[PDB]
């Protein structure tokens, strides 16, 4: 009646020791080293494929550390159909005396959804289910005051059945810029959840012209191309940006107007219109949250209130402790040996 604890093997691929449970095997690297040190996996436990990733220079500094300690924190309380989650954390070390690798066990995800668009044209209930799952996904995990801060199609997995997940593949060509809220791009005020309500109109925008909406090179690029669109900010929105130079250099600003977003995205839905109306305003305090924007009549094949749940609470009372490199290291080791797993899925089988 104990529980088992597993045994590991040893092996080497691509110049890098891997060392994990015998459950995973005939790993194989994926990505050609895009992702970092990933390889895909057989799970003898599941049946199934599996992603195993390798984290790199887990405790180099503090700031590695404090950041491998929140993903692995963020990565254990997700549980969402459109959100990543995590299958298995493990470390061969067994004691915090040797630990020094931390390995992470996720779903092989599907194409991303810049590799959606190369391989086939949307149709707009395609484009429809898409935005639908994005935005569930950020009920979800902005119920837990999670904000993502990178969305971007190639931050967003999609299967052969359309079904979505986001991620953050984090560090190292699409810019994560391009669909960055300029609040948040420069600075003007402390921001709230529809920075990345913002990013999600940017991409539904692409997925309904084929082209990025704003592709700017740089921030003031990138502001440039902002407000040619929405219209120079308003008086109410000028006063609640703090800085006086920022202030300054927007007022030195030709005054452009709001265009008429039917004239710009001519051809679309026009429920598909009103929604991008409502994601990018350019006032974060007026613009759309997402489970208003789950309500929005562009979605009615779709949503279902019942079936679009929050989050549990979260605690991020760490991220405003200052502490040394060996207690994030310590609180990570806790977090490896603390991991419960999730049961398999349903096994229901059609052929
Ligand atoms: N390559 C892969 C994988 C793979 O790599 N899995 C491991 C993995 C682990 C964590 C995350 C991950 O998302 N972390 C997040 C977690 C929290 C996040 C989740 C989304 C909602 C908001 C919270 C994470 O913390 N970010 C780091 C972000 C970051 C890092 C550094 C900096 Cl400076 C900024 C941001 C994502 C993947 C799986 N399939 N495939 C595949 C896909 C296509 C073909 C072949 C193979």
């Amino acid at each position: 009646m104990s529980q088992e604890r597993p045994t590991f093997y040893r092996q080497e691929l691509n110049k890098t020791i891997w060392e994990v449970p015998e459950r995973y095997q005939n790993l194989s690297p994926v990505g050609s080293g895009a992702y970092g040190s990933v390889c895909a996996a057989f799970d003898t436990k599941t049946g199934h494929r599996v992603a195993v990733k390798k984290l790199s220079r887990p405790f180099q500094s503090i700031i590695h550390a404090k950041r491998t300690y929140r993903e692995l924190r963020l990565l254990k309380h997700m549980k969402h159909e459109n959100v990543i989650g995590l299958l298995d954390v493990f470390t061969p070390a067994r004691s915090l005396e040797e630990f020094n690798d931390v390995y992470l066990v996720t779903h092989l995800m599907g194409a991303d959804l810049n590799n959606i668009v190369k391989c086939q044209k949307l149709t707009d209930d395609h484009v429809q289910f898409l935005i639908y799952q994005i935005l569930r996904g950020l009920k979800y995990i902005h119920s837990a005051d999670i904000i993502h801060r990178d969305l971007k199609p190639s931050n967003l997995a999609v299967n052969e059945d359309c079904e979505l997940k986001i991620l953050d593949f984090g560090l190292a060509y699409v810019a994560t810029r391009w669909y960055r809220a300029p609040e948040i791009m420069l600075n003007w005020m402390h921001y709230n959840q529809t920075v990345d309500i913002w990013s999600v109109g940017c991409i539904m925008a692409e997925l309904l012209t084929g082209r990025t909406l704003f592709p700017g090179t740089d921030h003031i690029d990138q502001l440039k191309l902002i407000l040619r669109l929405v219209g120079t900010p308003g008086a109410e929105l000028l006063k609640k940006i703090s800085s006086e130079s920022a202030r300054n250099y927007i007022q030195s600003l030709a005054q452009m107007p709001k265009m008429n977003f039917a004239n710009v995205f001519i051809g679309a839905n026009p429920l598909a219109v009103d929604l991008l109306e409502k994601m990018l305003v350019l006032d974060s305090d007026k613009r759309i949250t997402a489970a208003q924007a789950l309500a929005h009549a562009y979605f009615a094949q779709y949503h279902d209130p019942d079936d679009e749940p929050v989050a549990d609470p979260y605690d991020q009372s760490f991220e405003s402790r200052d502490l040394l490199i060996d207690e994030w290291k310590s609180l990570t080791y806790d977090e490896v040996i603390s991991f419960v797993p999730p049961p398999l899925d349903q096994e229901e089988m059609e052929s």
